[PDB]
RNA sequence: CCCGGGGGCCGGGGGCGAUACUGCCGGGCUAGGGGGCGGGAGAGGCCGCCGGUACUCCGGGGGUAGGGGCGAAAUCCGUUAAU
């Protein structure tokens, strides 16, 4: 039998965040970000982070019980980029060769419909 | 240079004529303008009510120990449970 779940990647361009959880969402099974897995600051947003870190949470998913999972990547989105960072994809693909089966792939990225005044003042981030 | 004569010295007033244009008076028009009627267009304004995601914070549940940020860090947030 397949127990299903949620696979909530956060892949921003500081870090990347993959919490694991039932189709209610309400339990994590497995919760592992980059830095939790990397030996310093600067290789936390690599995909080789996204997918030790990937593999990592997932091999704790199996352990746990969850054998089939969805997958639902987002950025920080309003007020932030609106795209997944540089590590979304690499967290997938070691998703895929976990064990796990893949059901449905979805980015989630909160889209402002409008917005509030984000960061850097008028001039711009260099000046 | 002096003498003689004509003109001008840009104007004022008088008389007699013309009525094309301007002016005034009278009559009449609709071409400029204004006032209308009809169906539509418009983030035009003022007022009232409602919504959409996003955000931040607050309360509770899951789960440990990182999160955040950078060119790289650090300050900072986090073991009174964070992201
Ligand atoms: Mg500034
Ligand atoms: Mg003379
Ligand atoms: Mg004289």
């Amino acid at each position: 039998k397949l127990r299903w779940g949620i696979a909530w990647i956060y892949s921003s361009s500081n870090n990347t965040i993959i919490t694991i959880t039932d189709l209610t969402g309400a339990e994590t099974v497995a919760r592992v970000s980059g830095g939790m897995v990397v030996r310093a600051d600067k290789d936390k947003p690599s995909p080789w982070a996204a997918m030790q870190a990937a593999y990592k949470a997932a091999q704790l998913a199996l352990a746990r019980g969850i054998n089939a999972v969805h997958i639902k990547v987002r950025g920080p989105g309003g007020y932030g980029m609106k795209v997944p960072g540089p590590g979304a994809s690499a967290a997938i693909r070691a998703l895929a060769r976990s064990g796990l089966v893949i059901g449905r792939i979805e980015d989630v990225t909160p889209i402002p419909h409008x917005t509030i005044r984000p960061p850097s003042g008028r001039k711009g981030r260099r000046v």
